[PDB]
């Protein structure tokens, strides 16, 4: 079918960043496969194919013309309604290609989250790892010794006066870093790209919406109809004027496909309001241990102001981007300090694990 | 068919760690690829196609009048049973969407286990894997220079008396180790996904025979019926009212694809449930080569309480990958002591096999 | 279907270099993936396939004398209209063929540009890069104590008129790219590709109208006509001369494919209008920047003249690859300088990040 | 089909090691491969494919009666046999999923081989290996110094008693692997995999011979039958009462497919016949060489007891890997010493080899 | 179709060795997929396919009365030839299982040359090109001092006398190689292989010949049989006693696949002949090359007695993997030496071209 290789051709699955979020990735994918997947089912072998219209001729015909009148209306679905008010059946011959459509309108917006946001995105996030790939191996460096005074010095000369001359001296300070940080947070470039790839998939949904209200939901227990053939050259001929007991076959695949696309879409829309919401808050579920560590400070000293800036987004994509290798290490193990107290712990535990 | 793109659409097949059990592995794999491969089996080459409905109509009619009248009650299927009580006939034609309804809830659980257990569970592993390993650096330098002391000596002197003091000391203390491994027994937040992932489980299995059995084997020995057309347009017509002898063509592959799915699940239920009983108790199998070494004591240290606790899922896992390339070693080989009397050997089994 | 090898024959996917702009990639996936994606829509099992044509036959006819007189004028097509004029209907049969042969069409300036232009511009484009990258092995590295020593001495006349000392100092300058500039500033032999492959292309899509036009919109709302057997051996036969209503079954295939041909092609000149235009102005987006480089002033300097010159595709290429590993560094971080003041800033920035 | 997809999912083709013999390799393949390959030739396009089953009803009947009264004893398959013993002829009905019921029982032992004994086996192998390495190594370290007092001593020194005295000296001793050898070759927990891996293949074409005995060979002969439609609501009907003259239509391949697989598991049985007795003996073709080798002489020295011993598949799943990059050497070049005896020889060839 | 998975499990394409020769590779490559491909044309969408075999039945006879008859012959092919002779036909339904028959009983010897010498042989192969690779350096670290004798000596001393004392030094030779070749130039374990591999060709083309011969070339012409079907529960019915011009669909794919076949098979032979008597003879085509370098020799000097010897196959493939990356090197450069002389430029050559 049409739908096996459009799929690996829409949603088929640098080197060490995650530049997406799970949520984000099972959304697009939710959205994308879907239609492929309801449409694939309508016209497989899973149910029987064969003729989608047939009509009750007269027992006087042939094959034939039989074919003929009964294929002479499966492109002209349009039911003569005595209910003379002239009624049309479109969308049982239009839902194929409808679904291809929204398919195609799911898959839009991940083209442009993709064309206008990685490359500026990409540069940032590894940049930011390559500065802070190393900041461990700074603090114990040139820290070890905060031990190796204390027992030949008192209590407020080692923690309150000689973890106090090494802050300001060159050695974990990163002003290039705290110019390039100071300078991000007037950029509001790329919330506009995140901003429109979730009010774009919105608009869609609600569009699908208003194309299963407008048109379905109408026909929707109607199985029967009555066409007509004389219409042109075949009016002057004697048989039967309007043709009788016209009966679709796959009324239930169209309540199947039509109850599955509400479904989803409605259970879908709560993750993208999720997910447009996530952003409109400052985040701080671990700033504790972040305001201690010498270049972490920076990221939680700017937070202020309104949270719609380029700093939220990328430090909610480096959140899910700290757990590679090398921030995959001790960054994670600061999990036990979790209840003056950091006097001889805080300072053990990070002069044990070295490397 | 989509039977062979599902199947390594769901069941397709970090870099040195197995997040696994083979059990979950065979359960998995079985529960979910028994719906697909029966519903392949159920519409493929191996049983003739064509229309799955018949009925015998009066030699009157003609041929599009006997595929019109067979042709709508395929999808109208609804007995006239006069054993005028009206019974439905549906799960003839709702099974296949039902075997893909219950493939795809089979694998609802194991998304779960992807993304609530595997990010926690492999950053603990390999630290703990690694702080593991560090043992014979200092274990087997911590004898050379002690075993050497055993002929200068007496029978408690060496080995039974200045022993406790050979291991209470800076080369045996690892409170990184021991904080961290009891924090995480305090913690539960990892077993209940395990949990979670044998419950929905086990519910599913539930529903599944609840469904088999609740709609299912009341019509499993019916093969005629008789249906009616005059309920419509056409009742003002000279036939029949009501069709004689309807007759289900395939009801051999509904009652072989019923009974092999009652039977797979039947099966597969005793080594679930062996599943959730594993991690009632203590595994003590092997304790008596930890208690020995000089981190693995640690583990065998902290064994109280009752057994619901993460630690015991860390050190199930772990037991699977003990083996990987470096562990891969003298563990596998610390088989041969499987009967004072570790004077020499025991040691001599160390100092031999360095690498 | 046949275009599914096709697919990936035509349309399918050094080492560090980008030698194809994103605009241009678009352009050719629409414009070659476009013909391929109508006709497989046009004949597969999205809708009922048969025979594409229907005749209302006497009823005396036997099926197989139907079958012979309907067979024997699809290969003839030719309306007997009377509105004796004889029209015939060969796009109906023949579309398939012209929008296969409009793909090879699309398909042809791609192999044009990838066998004309390809190994000079890489060759150029990969000795330019290289020579440009001892910019940075230059820039500041010499300059260690130039730095190190103005601090020491007074401020405006030891590194604010050395930078001309610096520049005639026998590092800076790049005398071999300056005749290699020169030389290619002169030449035309890359612009004149560039300006073949869209005009062709241009070309293509007028013809494409033009087809569109004469042949097309003609037949367009036209579905019955009248065909005749009586011409040759069969003339001398007791039957109907002329044949009466004859309706074709695929109009709506006919319209869908008319009006996508028109809507994807008339879509996708503007963006072709805007590629050529592209190379109409030299661009100065950021070369205030790059006028202080040792080495990026060069490619500055040179914005004389006429903008059609190779240069041109040589910097609009050079820019799309600034980004590849190592010039996908400070280069891209040089942004925060953004409002004498370039005493500190402009090089405490330049001291920080060394590598 | 269905046995192409299965082909692959189930025969389908560490890092240094075969871990299956030759002979167990292609018995699984020839085992597994027979059903599926035969399945498919039974219906596939090489033999014409439509109705499996034909009547000859008398003329009276229409089209769709006659389809009715073919169509209805296909499912219902029982012969009236008057030679009033109705005989059932199901196995026409029930070769493919019996087919399917003997592959899916022959992968059965692999599994059972692959989980159960691939685990506890692979760990104790690298072990071997590893300190089998040492030897080659170790006798160039230790034999130079040997042979260096062989020119200027008499003879018996070097050839006769020291040399073997000089052997038994603290660089030519492997104590630790001595202790693990008698150990492991006192348990038995590995030949019972074996054996029950033998014995479920015979089981199962005993089960195999039995199934192709009693059930077939009695419809072999016949291609005719006479069968019955007035048996529920068609008994108040006027046609014939018996069905007359129904012929089976695939009767030739039926008994193909049974000759092969009768001829291929008779020619497969002595197979796993001789892999089974391989066990029963010791093999010592080359321990003439053995018995002179550093580690090597280790294993011959332990020739006692019963063969059934877990060192003895040890030993045979060694052999298949003594070739594989570094045992690949001399070890496989000594073949020239098969005929005082090795004066420089044995030591001139280990020494002039060095690697 | 089935032969399409066939081919690329049969005939689908260590790391530097090449243990076939082109021409075997060529003629196995066309003897398995010659009948491979006749197959597929056999049975493919080329032709239109249907019922291979037709008869023309009486008009009163209805539309499954024909089809039991005509379907009824097709698997009891037997012609009731009164020129009451009875004459079967069954080759025409045969064919294709012939066909595969021949696929499988041409590709056992492939088979089995790769299960019997291919261990052996890549030993052999590896173990010598690992060891004759020294020779180049050897020489030249040897002979890089016969021009400093040569203008400071005369003819005797440094060309024709004591240059064979100074090549007969323990610096030149290498026993373990020489003492390895004893033994295989006396083996005959390896020829037996080639000899049965060529000989099973042999002997499955004349027997393809006797098939062919045999059973065809009679049923080659005749395309009109006589049937009956009243022989058994249908004799006494009222109808033909024979039946009247059963005519067989097929003759010319029959006829295409016998010449083919016998023509592949014709062409085919004369290589595997010239195959066999290649290793008839020794081989000497460039010894005059060999017979001077210093290892080389070895293998020019044996060159006595029957060429049925083990060292004839190995230097056979042995010449073939000369050419790889190291041998490929100054040894095909000694082609410019082909008309004392060598006195001055056969060293010169060889030492300016060092690396």
């Amino acid at each position: 079918s049409l739908a096996h290789t459009a799929a690996e051709y829409m949603l088929s699955d640098l080197k060490g960043l995650r530049l997406e979020l799970p949520l984000d990735r099972i959304v697009k994918f939710v959205a994308v496969g879907s239609p492929l997947l309801l449409m694939s089912l309508a016209f497989a072998q899973e149910f029987s194919s064969g003729s989608p219209i047939s009509c009750f001729s007269p027992s006087n015909f042939s094959i034939r013309q039989a074919a003929y009148v009964d294929s002479s209306c499966w492109d002209s679905l349009l039911h003569h309604k005595q209910d003379d008010k002239m009624k049309s059946l479109w969308p049982h011959k239009a839902l194929p290609y409808s679904l291809l459509a929204l398919a195609l309108l799911m898959y839009l917006p991940v083209l442009l989250w993709q064309y206008a946001a990685v490359p500026a995105l990409s540069s940032d996030l590894l940049f930011i790892i390559s500065e802070l790939d190393k900041s461990y191996n700074r603090s114990i460096r040139l820290v070890q010794h905060m031990l190796k005074i204390r027992q030949k010095s008192s209590d407020p000369y080692v923690f309150w006066n000689e973890l106090e001359k090494a802050r300001k001296e060159r050695y974990f300070e990163f002003p290039l870093l705290e110019r390039y940080l100071a300078c991000k947070q007037r950029s509001h470039s790329l919330v506009a790209t995140y901003l429109l790839r979730n009010s774009l998939l919105l608009i869609f949904t609600s569009a699908t919406y208003l194309y299963l209200g407008h048109f379905h939901l109408d026909v929707f227990f109607q199985e029967e109809f009555s066409c007509s053939i004389k219409t042109g050259l075949l009016s002057d001929e004697t048989h039967v004027p309007n043709l009788i007991t016209c009966r679709l076959t796959s009324l239930s695949i169209f309540q199947i496909v039509s109850l599955s696309s509400v479904a989803i879409y409605t259970i879908l829309v709560p993750v993208i309001i999720y997910n447009l919401t996530r952003l409109c808050r400052w985040d701080k579920r671990l700033l504790s241990v972040y305001e201690m560590l010498p270049a972490f400070d920076l990221l939680s000293r700017k937070m202020l102001g309104c949270p719609i800036n380029d700093l939220n987004v990328i430090l909610l994509f480096l959140r899910a981007n700290i757990s590679e290798l090398i921030s995959f290490s001790w960054l994670s193990v600061l999990c036990v300090l979790k209840d003056n107290i950091d006097t001889v712990v805080d300072f053990m535990t990070l002069l044990a694990g070295l490397e």
